[PDB]
């Protein structure tokens, strides 16, 4: 029962998709393929970051992860592919995923398979990492990639032999350490008591603001929940209320709740209504929080 | 050959539900997920009913109905589980589905789990059934549920459980049938011969109006295939046409046909055109028709 | 364990999708379904043949194509079904899919089922085919099919019936030659040195732009990589680079990239950057190139 | 103390009227000058011919029309200089403008200064004329015209010399009728008892609906206030009320009212709502009107 | 040198508003037509009312007011004209209007003339008056008025009348004060010390935030220049500023600035640049503010 | 006959150019009021001196220009007013405007006033003057002005003292050079021998695309009348066209002129088709011409 969790900027609109599918099949049979998503913003290797980060936990030990964004597609550049260590505990209390007191996932269980243009950087500074190979063996890849569709020769294709059990340690020569391409993750700033950051993201279709601040970042300025907070997006707009587990405890439906997301971190949400939309709010946006 | 049918107000821009199938691929590896549907408007329990209400017939007997829109995540409330009486005939006519004559379904033969807030109104009235239990229980559910993933962690984990054979009885405790939450649905009232209805839905992608007058409310009306029909919407769009059994009958491309969809209901399109977008026709609108 | 590729027009914003795969699981419980795409414009044949003519050599064989946008649902036009003869390699260079030197793909090797309205036309052009079958047998479809869900009906049901062994020629009655619809492809022509085409295609989500100007068509003014071009679109605009393998190739992000695209045509695109979405090209515009 | 009234398709969101303006005080000191309008489609005679032909009635005799949109602007070409037979009653009746029974005009009292194109086709056609001049005199144009700016050249200066009393017929020679250029009105057609035009025009801010079917047409098949009409548009809906005076005629707010506008023609409406915007009806579409 | 200062919902695209100021040169030739403007949302007393109030103490005494939506046209309705009391100072300090101590304007100097359809309601509580007449005589307006352009047969030719100094008291008789239409003025509201009201308009084009709590409201409150205040908009959104002069005062650019605007109300904007659109705000969404 | 030319950014959706304008025929009985725009991009000095700048000649002799746009209203900043020297020719060729020879103008023989943020730039710079002066006097200008309407107070009040012949010099204090504010002029750069400018402006309504590179520019540069140009805008969409006089002379109508405007800036268009609202062109664009 091998499965491939497969995340890229390729879009549902046409056969792109397919046809990574397909030689999926082709390679290895026995495989199931899991789409995460396909719309990410093109090129973006932040934004697709955070699709990619917090998957391990739901899947089965043995998951290989196809992660890609390639805007360096036929160029001499070369995918890269690493076991990871800790497949670690993530949601708003951090904890193992799924029933009972959840499963807990052996190390050094998935593999991420991507661009090395730091679109997994995220992924190895949460999860660390056992070991890492360029992806350069013609066993693997194919020999004459077609160079516009690097997502599907440099990720999908080779994802599939490693999902069919091919020996990672044979993709290519050991990368080391330097040599992993890392995007910068701009910090949460101090500013008096209150925590400043940004919006990470609009966390579509609910039009929920997410942010940059962890609950890390919170429960160490001393916020938990409970706290009357002082949230201001944009520069401008300032927002009033306790943080409080989820939506409904906001009280009446269009009302603010501030409150911790799924993936572990401050946000901001009209209960049971947009917040981000009608206001036209959007990620990259600001974002300073106080008690 | 394990099928979880899933529907959800998730949308597909992120990885929900990919960490949902993650834990259904987890929790039963030999399953097999199909996404219903992951689109629809947030929180729209009368909406979300439409895509989950017609399935049954369409699939193979023991399938897990994983249906869900959950604004009320993170409350007390408990998923409802349910093994349906009446797969239940469709479509224009009241036919089963498939080659042939259809295949037929035996009854008790398919587990609806969602939400208790609604979402399984149509389910419940449409098909009837012979069990119901609050999902409670903490091998189907986990002990310390995200706040705010309800869809994922009351309705996507258990289903795996019931698609793997967890006995449905085991999950929590018998609801009865006041404690399972139901909206009321809008009736056709009447003013003479016409009938007052409401556009039900826009019929994406092809901007066909369905209305909520059903085939059972023509007939007894008197109103059979053939009858010329005055039809208007948003009570100010007047549309003539015989009622026909599909598009092409209306003769030149772009002509208004008036016709029953494949789930029976009363609708109105263009040929081979779209109706809804050049009009922005929207769904809730109200719909009369006289002959 | 075969795979049915599904490609419509029904969209993914309801259930119907799921419908027919709910059968195709019914009537072959061992199947793989890979969706295609089901995004394309309603009606627009041409458009639908462009996502399923280069499918065949990424798919194993015995992989049966499901394609259907209909019309023409609800009359008395039946789909054809048809064994393709050259898998046909393909892309900027024409190469066989995969690793290594790429999976090598048998003649004969695929069915497609569609509506029998020139939706094969560029399958059967770059393919051929080795037979062809009015799909009419009630082994294979209903003896009442929904007059509105020919898709589900005269396609679906039959790709799952013919998935799971049906032989081919059981369908119905060989059909004749000239019995398949095709639709007119307006080719390429010449004037002096030049190639005059249009914009076949909006590459989404990135913006690149298609043209129908392939390579055995620039191969045939002697055109080859490293050529400086000047490509003009919309008649007012002419664009100047060489002809590049790559984006990466034009330098700085934002610049003009001429290439081939991976299925083996003319195009333009900017270097990490959009095209056609600030500008708002579209598809229908003149497309020349002269070196 | 003469009178200019001054359209023209230049804007409002520029300097370019109010450099017009600019030489009309300069020329003619004790001119008054009128806006009909700027807004027009650039290019559009047509539609430009709308919004000067019904303007004699309302003006004192010895009013200017400096009426222009010029796309030949920097040619060869130009404009007539016209001196009107008939001032016109008009509107809904056919009358005289003004308090009492109206201010009653004198013939030949009005003239017309345009581009030589077919801007005053209707003019010319519902007023008739005594004297037409080609405008070249350097004593009414620049020697040289800025070859972009012919509505400041060719219409705004030589206006302000008529307007001053610079004698008509000294503007340059006459031209014979044939060298008037007209463009074609399609005419009403008739089919039964039924007349056939299309929407000449959405009446801004409000969203009426205006047809080209004149209440002469109208007064031809029979046709007065109360007579219920069937008024079909864009082919696919009909509209059904009687023709009455005016808006509150229909009842209730947002009812449809099918009346004759102030310029005289079939219109459609809603009493005290937008009939077009909703619905985003336009100019060109079919319009049908049949007791 | 008689002003007629023009307000309609006429719009500016056509030459409706050209006709009305034609017939005001005709019956008033000495005549000056100032418009006012003639975009207000139409069928719109209220807003159409915010536009006519305050125009008085800026305007030449015997200045005449033109200002009509005239929904209910063609009816056995009747405009309204009325000499008005009290001038009115006006303002955030209130004050007469113009250079020095400005201009201090005699009572009993304006008339305004409009449908007694309660356009003129805040202009009668604002400035009082001395007397009002129905719009009645032959004399001052058209015999046969054309039915669905009343604001140009019962407004603008009534109003020129005036101009070239017809006897108020002649129009027709005089309407007692029940006989004058009225809308209803939704009051500030208390709630604690916060002081409740409603955004009466966004002030285009700047994209300014005006409310309907008078200084008058909050100098009452006992809130002045120098306070710190919260204001809330669309229940969701508050502000946090003290109350300030002008918008240079906020400081940086793009800063909060809580002002008093030009016609004397609690307003709310950016400091050069806009606030209402950028997050979509519109009129008649809540407003809440407290020192 | 006084002439107040008034440019503002109040826009024409409310009173606020009836309220100045008004005050302007109080202070200025006999005055006539000529709007020149009131639209411009709110704040934008750059923008409103380009509407500004080309006036004096088209105007007679002793026009008062009130020029304004005010984001420092409320300030203790002051207006400048001042008599310009040269009227100064213009147009592509550098011409007085005018039928015949075109009209001269003496010097010294209009008055700007303005609010002193650099509004003025390009009128001082093009025009010279002889005197500048600081409007501080409580005779021209309001004691206590509003403080949000500047554009009222200390422009469209002190312009009609000025129209009505307040003596200039009275106004206030001399002003120098360097208490004039300016904004400087990006400068047309140049790399090789191709020139390197802006989109200074999309010409409105028709989308004619204004550069600022100036007839001077294109004079040694060597560029004259006929050279076949390649210019680049946004360094994306290129455009190759001989230099021509006017839009005709490109040919078929929607054909590529590029061309000198009414103002002697190199510009391109389509002959009597849009260019930059299908391709969204904006201001502010790159805009680069090589021959
Ligand atoms: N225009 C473009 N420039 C650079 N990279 C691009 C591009 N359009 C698409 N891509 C990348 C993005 C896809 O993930 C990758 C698959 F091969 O190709
Ligand atoms: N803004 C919101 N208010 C209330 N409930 C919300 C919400 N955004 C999302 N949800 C609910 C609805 C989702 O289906 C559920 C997933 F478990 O979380
Ligand atoms: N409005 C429409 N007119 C003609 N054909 C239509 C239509 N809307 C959908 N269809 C076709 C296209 C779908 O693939 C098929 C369902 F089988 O029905
Ligand atoms: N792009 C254009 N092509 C042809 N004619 C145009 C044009 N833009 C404006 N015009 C015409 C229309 C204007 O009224 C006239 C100026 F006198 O110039
Ligand atoms: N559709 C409409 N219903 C009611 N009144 C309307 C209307 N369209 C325009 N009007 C009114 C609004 C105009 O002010 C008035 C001028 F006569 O006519
Ligand atoms: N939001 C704003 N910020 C700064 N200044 C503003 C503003 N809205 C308007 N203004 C200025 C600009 C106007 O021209 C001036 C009128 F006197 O008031
Ligand atoms: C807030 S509804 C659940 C889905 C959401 N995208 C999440 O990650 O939690
Ligand atoms: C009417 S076209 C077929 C698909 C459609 N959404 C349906 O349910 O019938
Ligand atoms: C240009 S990125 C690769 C996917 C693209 N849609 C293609 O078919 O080539
Ligand atoms: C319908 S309101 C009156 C003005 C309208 N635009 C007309 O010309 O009749
Ligand atoms: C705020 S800028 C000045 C114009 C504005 N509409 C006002 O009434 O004050
Ligand atoms: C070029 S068309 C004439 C009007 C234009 N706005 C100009 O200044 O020249």
């Amino acid at each position: 029962r091998p499965i491939i969790a497969f995340m890229s900027d390729l879009g549902t609109t046409d056969d792109s998709v397919a046809q990574c599918k397909g030689l999926m099949y082709s390679i290895c049979p026995d495989v199931t393929v899991v789409d995460v998503c396909h719309s990410m913003t093109p090129w973006d290797v932040e934004e697709g970051a955070r699709y990619i980060v917090d998957l391990p936990r739901f899947f089965p030990e043995g998951t290989v992860f196809a992660t890609t964004t390639y805007p360096a597609t036929g160029t001499t550049t070369r995918s890269v592919a690493v076991r990871i260590k800790q497949a670690a505990k993530g949601g708003a209390r951090g904890q193992w995923a799924g029933s009972g007191a959840g499963f807990e996932r052996a190390e050094g269980s998935y593999i991420y398979i991507a661009p090395n243009n730091g679109l997994l950087t995220t992924v190895l500074e949460e999860h660390g990492y056992l070991e890492a190979y360029e992806v350069t063996s013609p066993k693997v890849i194919p020999e004459q990639p077609e160079p516009t569709f690097y997502s599907r020769e440099m990720v999908a294709i080779p994802s599939a032999h490693l999902a069919a059990g091919f020996p990672l340690s044979e993709v290519g020569r050991p990368l080391e350490d330097h040599e992993i391409v890392r995007f910068n993750r701009p910090a949460v700033e101090q500013d008096g008591e209150a925590l400043v950051g940004v919006v990470s993201a609009i966390d579509h279709p609910f039009g929920n603001v997410w942010t940059n601040i962890h609950r890390t970042d919170l429960e160490k300025a001393g916020i938990g929940y409970g706290a009357r907070l002082r949230l201001t997006l944009d520069g401008v707009l300032p927002f009033e209320a306790p943080l409080t587990p989820t939506f409904a405890d906001a009280g009446e439906i269009g009302n603010i709740a501030i409150y911790l997301n799924s993936r572990g971190y401050l946000s901001i949400a009209r209960n049971a209504a947009s917040l981000a939309y009608p206001y036209h709010l959007k990620e990259g946006m600001s974002a300073r929080v106080e008690a």
